[PDB]
């Protein structure tokens, strides 16, 4: 079985700052919370990133793919292909797009997952544990984009 899921995100950054910020396959580290480094040999589709995970994780690292770089669309799209944890075919999509709240634009973050369901865990428990980790991520992704927009305020 798998889960499939997409999490949305209003962004208070206009779409090129946003963008900026999510286009850096070799950067996840500015603004995934539990990651820590990232190296990148050679940011073309097939390009290796080995990252680091913070330290105190039952993970230490993960190797992941770049499937997706569309820099007009705003297209993100990276598949896990190791490491030494447990998530098993885990493959993902982030887009952004403008739009307009209050009167002001910001970006919306669209972020859509597949991934398998372990063995040992329920269906629920696979869709809960990745959901709330793509939350973490995106409501950071938030603070560090509204923060550099208001830093050049
Ligand atoms: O943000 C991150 C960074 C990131 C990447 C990873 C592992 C290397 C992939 C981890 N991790 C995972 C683990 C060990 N548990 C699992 O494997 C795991 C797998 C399936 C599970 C199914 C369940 F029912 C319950 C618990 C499960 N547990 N130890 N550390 C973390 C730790 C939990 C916070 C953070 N990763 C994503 C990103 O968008 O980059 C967003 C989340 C989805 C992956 C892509």
């Amino acid at each position: 079985s798998q889960c499939s899921s997409t999490l949305v995100k209003h962004i208070k950054a206009p779409l090129h700052l946003v963008w900026s910020i999510v286009r850096r396959f070799d950067e996840p580290q500015k603004y995934k919370p539990f990651i820590s480094r990232c190296v990148v040999q050679g940011l073309e589709v097939g390009s290796v990133r080995e990252v680091d995970l913070k330290s105190g994780l039952p993970a230490t690292k993960s190797t992941e793919v770049l499937e997706i770089l569309d820099d007009n669309e705003h297209i993100l799209g990276i598949r896990i292909v190791g490491g030494d944890h447990r998530l098993k075919n885990y493959s993902s999509t982030i887009s952004l797009h403008s739009e307009t709240i209050d009167g002001k634009t910001g970006t919306l973050a669209i972020e859509s997952f597949v991934v398998d369901v372990p063995e040992g865990n329920t269906k629920e428990e696979t869709c809960f544990f990745v959901e709330a980790l793509i939350q973490c991520n995106l409501n950071s992704l938030a603070d560090v984009t509204e923060r550099l927009q208001a830093e050049s305020m």
